[PDB]
């Protein structure tokens, strides 16, 4: 529901 949509979004964080 917003879990796939929010790994996907965590996923910038990475980004320096």
């Amino acid at each position: 529901r917003q879990i796939k949509i929010w790994f996907q979004n965590r996923r910038m964080k990475w980004k320096k």
